[PDB]
C-alpha cells in the first residue's frame, strides 16, 4: 500500500484532504505538510495534529492556551496520537507514526490547533 499522504494546508483555512485512509498493510505512516501561499506561521500558522474523535476538541482547546512558542499544542499532551510542528506558507514538515496506535472501528480525527482554524480544518482518519 501506499503509506504516506502529501497534505496542503492554505490561506484560505482549508486542508486538500477531509479524509484520509491508512491501509492496514502499513507499520508506519507519513503525512507530509506543505502550506501554499504567502501568510506567517504567527497569523495563519498550520499544524496536522492527530487524536481520537473523542479527544480532538480537548487537543484543540489545551492546544490554543498553550500558545504560539509551544506551536499551539499543550506540552506532553497524551491524546496527540501524531503531529507535526506549527508551519507558515513555504514551510515543510513530516511526521511518521506507528499504526498500531490505530484500530478498525474507531474514528480518529486530524487537524490544525492554531487558533480557531479546526473549525474548518479538520478532516477523518480511518485504518482500512
Ligand atoms: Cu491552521
Amino acid at each position: 500500500a501506499e503509506c504516506s499522504v502529501d497534505i496542503q494546508g492554505n490561506d484560505q483555512m482549508q486542508f486538500n484532504t477531509n479524509a484520509i485512509t491508512v491501509d492496514k498493510s502499513c507499520k508506519q505512516f507519513t503525512v507530509n505538510l506543505s502550506h501554499p501561499g504567502n501568510l506567517p506561521k504567527n497569523v495563519m500558522g498550520h499544524n496536522w495534529v492527530l487524536s481520537t474523535a473523542a479527544d480532538m476538541q480537548g487537543v484543540v482547546t489545551d492546544g490554543m492556551a498553550s500558545g504560539l512558542d509551544k506551536d499551539y499544542l499543550k506540552p506532553d499532551d497524551s491524546r496527540v496520537i501524531a503531529h507535526t510542528k506549527l508551519i507558515g506558507s513555504g514551510e515543510k514538515d513530516s511526521v511518521t507514526f506507528d499504526v498500531s496506535k490505530l484500530k478498525e472501528g474507531e474514528q480518529y480525527m486530524f487537524f490544525c490547533t492554531f487558533p480557531g482554524h479546526s473549525a474548518l480544518m479538520k478532516g477523518t482518519l480511518t485504518l482500512k
